């Protein structure tokens, strides 16, 4: 008896909706033999708030970050493991720069956590960009995106 899921019906969203509220992360770490777990950082209301609505348009907004023709991958990137890499990069980046960020004011705190975004993205999707006849102008492709 076969169930077959779609990619659209489950998504990405929810990971990254869980991963932004702590709620997977958080039960595993509890429920689990897993003692050596990373500690993660607090993703504070603003913080939260940045990436939420920064993920959100840089993903479902732009057509042409998942444009095969622009974005020329080496291996066949399935949307999640992009997602997943951001993640993992920004857990990395607020851990190392998080008593920096808390000093900072309101305005100079989001043009930072929005940098943090886009060199997370950067190399969450650009890193796998390569392959080809020509490696340097599926870079400068990828670039001009």
């Amino acid at each position: 008896g076969v169930l077959f899921i779609n990619e659209t019906d489950i998504g990405w969203m929810p990971y990254m909706n869980s991963w932004l509220e702590r709620s997977q992360i958080n039960i595993l770490k509890q429920q689990k033999e897993m003692a050596n777990m990373p500690e993660y950082p607090v993703i504070d209301d603003v913080a939260k708030s940045v990436f939420y609505r920064c993920f959100q348009s840089y993903f479902e907004q732009n057509i042409d970050v998942h444009d095969k023709n622009r974005v020329r991958h080496i291996c066949p990137m399935v949307d999640i493991a992009m997602i997943q890499t951001i993640c993992t990069i920004l857990d990395a980046l607020l851990i190392q720069h998080l008593p920096k960020l808390k000093q900072m004011k309101e305005e100079d705190e989001k043009q930072a956590l929005e940098a943090f975004f886009i060199f997370a993205g950067l190399w969450a999707i650009g890193g796998p960009v390569g392959g080809g006849q020509d490696d340097s102008k599926d870079m400068k492709e990828f670039n001009t995106v």
